[PDB]
């Protein structure tokens, strides 16, 4: 066939794969893509969604953001200056952003020229059949075939797409594809959704802000962060509101409205209405299938439009693999490139390879942030008889000094208590991003909570914190909390 | 029988975690001794020990504060505008802020001490009569008024280390990491003397806060500063305090020092060089606290420098007298002196003999920007074993290209026993790398290998990320001789 390898979606498992086969191991692969650089219409493009906006730029944003609170706090450790004075320039934030994106956008045409066998196409993939990928001009069917690839393998990972509402006035609301391309702040921001991504914008927006404003996070459920940690998740909404967010629960936007002055106006299912600059949606992100024509090849894809695949992220046909977001196992970049890299030992260099998807570190890039391997303890009940749960929190000493006095850390150790295993290691406070990447290598070993408590701590650290917790705050017993066992 | 089970001499680290453990959970009779309960003048380590009332306690609290004068700078970039003038450091605001907090420790003993049955605070310089008899006397000086005679069954030696002196004309002019703590102004004009990580630290330190116009000097006698450190960190971290506007001057010793008829230090180096500074601080050291202990009156056996010589249990050449921390000689740190009061405990009253593990023992150095590191570093690994593998990384981050702080360079690198791959050092240069390397010290105490730690997943974006993306060696060893193959 003309290639052995077509990537549909060269994003950060796609283009992982690809430029693994052509380059360790001299396929001709083809990558096809909407755009090759940052920004509408696609937004996302060469490099994927992570590069272009997702984690790269958004981490910018969040770095930028957390100046508001250094500024304030340095006060206490004698740090003068007129903080009247004080006007974040959002305009500087995006253009700043915008040149780094670009920089790594740039870096891909030598990486292609410079790599014999794989070649990058431009447009709309879809499938013909399980050989047969078509580029279109558009994503409609009916649209112009610009080229037809000929080919032994196919890889579809074409990512996620945010999710929308439906509702009057959906159109007057943005994404966080639109987000990384305000030009301006928001003055007043309501983020809609309970989930990492919306969290995190209300903390930039929060920044940003002119002053005198107001940054509404609603969720429609219970408490923000659905899947992290319990505590973790009502002590980090006690942190935002500290920092000027009104965290609104048991809210869902009805209805949106065009005022005279541009701004929006927000009838809430509750019946409470409001007004804002910005009405940001961060709902949940999408697998995007829907337009790849995968049932002319038969490929089974879930209701929500997940392609279905085994460990080795093989779909029903068996030239045809998934890896990443469009697959909704863990929607995180590490992953998706595990994902497209044991893809290519599989499938090219004869060493078959799962990704383990178990005991994955992520992060949560609030102000202040999280970091978290492992199950919640809810989880953990349900697949282990007994169950241990160790908790620690203290606010540093730097906190009572700076004033920022709501600003506890805290760290929740699950295990299983027959054998002492970590299951999960959760963390809230600055530096658990950085911290539960090593806490994540401890897992992956295995390591039990007396690893932990038998390692000297390095001091002073919020680190430390982890290998002083020996005795268990409560259980559960077959899935049932006793305080004991 | 003996009045008291046991007499501690120095209630700092070791030897208030020993004391109370003792008495908390073995209900013995404890003595702890110490020279003060406030921190400061005239002592300055006091009840809490070193760490708490002159160490690393308010040290980081005063390296936080140092940091600020990068972030606030930094803070541009990312569009913050503010009145650049009116940025300026008020050491005096950050004394009073680090006085409050170490006052705060202070007042939490009498707490402790109140609910604790059988264990007791004396006040003042302890001494021994005999192998079971400890005086506490009013003052260094032998011949002071006797103010108690404490009977006892066991002897613990816990009196720490302090400052070392040059012993040249003009000592007396300078200062020491004791003093520093409670300095009325910053220095306009600084020199740090020593290599070894307080003396980095101070200059960082110091500064941040001087006055503009204001200049801080490192001379250290030797090649390079951080003996005992990686040697390319070393070289890393010298050019980032020279980046920041810290003149390292190695092969520099001051040899004469004279008081300025204005007050300031006039310093001659030996190399011929002169200058002037309103503060000189000599960190070049720091002894073993042992000799006003009188400890030849109960045999005790010292070495050339004042360490008291202790078998693997901590025991001195006497079976009833222990010694722990500092004063030994062996890991200057708290966590270190911690866990041995611990075992000592374990192994005195619980009869559960426990030899403190001094291998593998992770650190930070808190200069700006900062280190966390563990295990070997190249130069004795490749003395060890027969094939040693060097893997190495660095990269500038993003968001510093746009703070406009360059120089920020962080860097990973990690020495492997090459046949097995066992991880025998972890060395790290960075923001954060003190909080990272805590759980890379769990994974080195479990015999991590290489492969533990590229086959972790990483999270994005962080600088800790790069500890699990290196997967081939940069170099080796083979038998000592480095070769590229
Ligand atoms: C705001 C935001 C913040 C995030 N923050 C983090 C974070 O901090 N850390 C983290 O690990 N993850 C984060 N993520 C998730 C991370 O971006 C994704 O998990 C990862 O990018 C998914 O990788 P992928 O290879 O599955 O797809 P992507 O990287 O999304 O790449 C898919 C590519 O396929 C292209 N494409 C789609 N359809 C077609 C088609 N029909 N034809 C051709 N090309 C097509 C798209 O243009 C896209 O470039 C974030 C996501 C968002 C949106
Ligand atoms: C500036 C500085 C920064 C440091 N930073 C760090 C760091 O970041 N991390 C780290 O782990 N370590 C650090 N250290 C080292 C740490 O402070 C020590 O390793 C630790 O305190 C040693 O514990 P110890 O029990 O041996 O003695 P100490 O904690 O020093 O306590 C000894 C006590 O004995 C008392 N004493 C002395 N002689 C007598 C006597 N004759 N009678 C009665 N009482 C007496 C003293 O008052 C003192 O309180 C630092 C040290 C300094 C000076």
């Amino acid at each position: 066939r003309a290639y052995d390898l077509v990537v549909i979606g060269a994003g950060s498992g796609g283009l992982e794969a690809g430029w693994n086969a052509a380059s360790l191991h001299k396929k001709r692969v083809a990558v096809i893509d909407l755009q090759k650089h940052h920004g509408p219409p696609h937004y996302a493009a060469l490099g994927g969604t992570c590069v272009n906006v997702g984690c790269v730029p958004k981490k910018l944003m969040v770095t930028g953001a957390n100046y508001m609170d250094t500024i304030r706090e340095s006060a206490g450790f004698g740090w003068e200056l007129d903080r009247e004075s004080v006007r974040p320039n959002w305009k500087a934030l995006i253009a700043a952003k915008n040149k780094a994106v670009s920089g790594i956008n740039d870096s891909y045409e030598g990486m292609f020229a410079d790599t014999e066998g794989l070649t990058f196409h431009q447009g709309f993939g879809a499938l013909q059949d399980n050989h047969t990928v078509l580029v279109r001009e558009s994503a409609d069917p009916n649209s112009a075939v610009l080229e037809t690839l000929d080919t032994e393998y196919i890889l579809l990972a074409t990512g996620s797409w945010p999710q929308h509402l439906g509702i009057e006035g959906d159109d007057l609301c943005i994404t966080s594809n639109e987000a990384f391309y305000l030009d301006e702040a928001p003055k007043r921001a309501l983020c809609v959704g309970g989930g990492y991504i919306s969290i995190e914008f209300a903390g930039i927006f929060n920044a940003y802000k002119a002053r005198g404003g107001q940054v509404d996070l609603a969720y429609r459920g219970d408490m923000i962060l659905r899947g992290f940690d319990s505590e973790l998740r009502k002590q980090l909404t006690e942190q935002l509101r500290a920092n000027g967010i009104n965290v609104r629960t048991h809210e869902n936007p009805a209805k949106v409205t065009k005022n005279a002055d541009g701004t929006r106006h927000v009838v809430f299912e509750s019946g409470a209405e409001a007004d804002y600059d910005v009405v940001m949606l961060a709902i949940g992100r999408v697998p995007r299938s829907q337009t790849l024509q995968l049932e002319k090849a038969g490929v089974e894809v879930a209701k929500n439009g997940a392609i279905k695949v085994d460990a080795y992220s093989k779909t029903n046909v068996d030239n045809i693999y998934a890896i990443g977001d469009v697959t909704d196992r863990v929607m995180l970049t590490p992953v998706a490139i595990n994902e497209g890299a044991a893809f290519v030992d599989t499938v090219f260099a004869n060493k078959p390879r799962a990704t383990d998807h178990t005991k994955v570190a992520c992060a949560v890039f609030s102000i202040p942030p999280m970091g978290v391997c492992g199950y919640v303890e809810e989880d953990a009940a349900k697949k282990y008889d007994q169950v241990a749960v160790y908790e620690s929190s203290f606010t540093p000493l730097m906190h009572n000094i700076s004033g920022s006095t709501y600003k506890k850390f805290m760290v929740r150790i699950v295990t299983n208590h027959a054998d002492g295993e970590v299951l999960g290691v959760h963390m809230l406070g600055d530096s658990s991003p950085e911290i539960i990447q090593s806490v994540a290598i401890c897992l992956k070993m295995g390591a039990k909570i007396s690893d932990f408590y038998n390692t000297i701590g390095v001091h002073p650290t919020s680190a430390e914190e982890l290998c002083s917790m020996r005795t268990p705050a409560y259980f559960y017993e077959k899935g049932k909390r006793v305080e004991k066992i």
